[PDB]
């Protein structure tokens, strides 16, 4: 009620995952390493709500997913339960698990679960075929939503998949293995869309499933999540978050 | 919210509610996909509820001479509710007043208009011709998020256009032709299914929600907001749109 953001210093949870975000890892001091849409996004609330902020990325650069053996967060959902952080700002997908710990803003995007496909040959129709099957291998990211829902989902068939695919440790090698070829990778929408744009020789297994947002994290009773939503809110009326993504995401395609 | 009793703000839009005016009692004059999401939460959670509509039978909207609101955004802020249980568009007028949920659909402004063939390409371009009118229903989203448009001629659609009532006014005055009604997606998607000879006007714009209404500070606010996402995450928002719309 009281408490604003004038004057505030936030730090802000964040990983590269273009076109959301991007690090520069030479080259660049602080803030000015870091570029993309929600960088845009932040920029903006910033200059409207009056914080500074720095970017926090975690030591283990995961999203974050809880284990079951240990009841523990990792990722960025971690640093914010830690108090490392005080808003993970990313393209971070609304699950369950991670709502039962945190909180989120005000959603800027829909998002699905798509999976996508390399190879010449037989294809597949539908993810669950891949566990009939010996042609492709598959896999999911490690601590990170697709993985979340899939373990999650009332048939556990989707758990097999997780369970018997590969461990992907990041969107770089997951899309350096679906290179390799004879692969299935798993994941969003609008990150597939933006970073396969150019693959003339990946495609699509089914239709996109599961319904989600991409939102803002925030800290269980933080001071600040209805100026952040109401802020948030306010850009997709706009139009800004409709800018941004036509601004950042890829166009064209040479296929 | 074990034991709990909850006032919860509605009026009929279909097919999130259905509201039966003879033949029933209480929450049985209820149906539609708002009902059943209300009826799953009431078990999993534990609360009693009822309906109260407001008397203007508005959803709600911010008058700038007076600077009060009506509809059910009035009834909630004057505490005759404690949520708001209907497709309540998420617009930043409502949210300078009152929180809203998680959200359960996405919806964008649409335009449509009777006769095959509309020489309307986009709705700005009714400013510069006489051989159809068109409007907006008073004190609901599109209003209002045509009044706050940046661009100003937006602002003149609702000024110079036919002040509707309600949707049931403006379907009517729809199908007498001649004349673009500007409103949300969903609704008319499933109001119009039987309607083959209207029409869209222009692409869809304006990008929001729909949500439930809460007050301010309210106490249940994290745990609907946690069990409409679990409805989301299992399918079942999607089960029921399904379920209710056409068709
Ligand atoms: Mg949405």
């Amino acid at each position: 009620g009281s408490k604003n953001l004038i004057g505030r210093h936030l730090r802000l949870g964040s990983v590269e995952e273009q076109p959301f975000m991007f690090f520069a890892t030479e080259g660049c001091e602080g803030n000015d390493c870091w570029s993309g849409m929600v960088n845009d996004m932040v920029v903006k609330l910033s200059e409207d709500l009056g914080f500074t902020y720095e970017y926090i990325q975690p030591d283990d650069r995961k999203f974050g997913a809880l284990n079951k053996t240990t009841n523990e967060w990792n990722g960025m959902i971690r640093d914010l339960l830690d108090d490392k952080t005080d808003m993970i700002a990313i393209d971070l997908s609304t699950n369950s698990a991670r709502k039962s710990a945190i909180d989120y803003s005000f959603p800027f995007m829909d998002a699905g679960i798509k999976a996508v496909v390399k190879g010449e040959g037989t294809t597949l129709n539908q993810v669950l075929e891949l566990l009939d099957q010996d042609k492709y291998k598959w896999g999911v990211i490690g601590s990170r939503h697709p993985e979340t829902l899939l373990k999650t989902h009332r048939d556990s068939r989707y758990s097999r998949l997780v369970d018997e695919g590969v461990e992907l440790k990041d969107l770089n090698h997951a899309i350096e293995t679906l290179r390799g070829g004879l692969f299935v990778f798993i994941d969003e929408g609008p990150v597939l869309a933006h970073n396969l744009i150019s693959d003339c020789d990946v495609f699509s297994v089914g239709e996109e499933f599961q319904s989600f947002e991409y939102a803002f994290g925030l800290p269980k009773d933080s001071p600040y999540k209805s100026l952040i939503d109401s802020h948030l809110l306010k850009f997709r009326e706009e139009g800004f978050i409709d800018i941004l993504w036509e601004k950042w995401s890829s166009g064209n395609s040479v296929c």
